């Protein structure tokens, strides 16, 4: 019954895979219908097209900034912000959706998948979803990160929507 999103992926235009996710809507409807929807385009806009600006492996992979491409930007199906839902679920490993922010109820659009265990963001950020199919082409994208975060190659969302 949760719903299912998928992203495909390319590396400077290439194909590169397919990674989708469940939506924990069972526990965090507000924050999972807001990805769900930016997944679809079903509102007029969304992620397709965007890019993954902030990749830092054995960390995780950052995205969802699709008016800025850099983290500066994004916006939720609700306005400019929406409040932190709730922090019943957390960062247990790889595989981890969750939102980005810069203060508490400030969510977005942006995102990231854990690729290891943040367990210092619990009750900070709110986790929404996993990994369900394609870790490996999560794996995948992180050899195109760095340190600091910015990538090699261009990642980009070339098609998304739901399963």
């Amino acid at each position: 019954v949760n719903p299912t999103v998928f992203f495909d992926i390319a590396v400077d235009g290439e194909p590169l895979g397919r990674v989708s996710f469940e939506l924990f809507a069972d526990k965090v409807p507000k924050t999972a219908e807001n990805f769900r929807a930016l997944s679809t385009g079903e509102k007029g806009f969304g992620y397709k097209g965007s890019c993954f600006h902030r990749i830092i492996p054995g960390f995780m992979c950052q995205g969802g900034d699709f008016t800025r491409h850099n983290g500066t930007g994004g916006k939720s199906i609700y306005g400019e912000k929406f409040e932190d839902e709730n922090f019943i679920l957390k960062h247990t490993g790889p595989g981890i959706l969750s939102m980005a922010n810069a203060g508490p109820n400030t969510n977005g659009s942006q995102f990231f998948i854990c690729t290891a265990k943040t367990e210092w963001l619990d009750g900070k950020h709110v986790v929404f979803g996993k990994v369900k199919e394609g870790m490996n082409i999560v794996e995948a994208m992180e050899r195109f990160g760095s340190r600091n975060g910015k990538t090699s190659k261009k990642i980009t969302i070339a098609d998304c929507g739901q399963l």
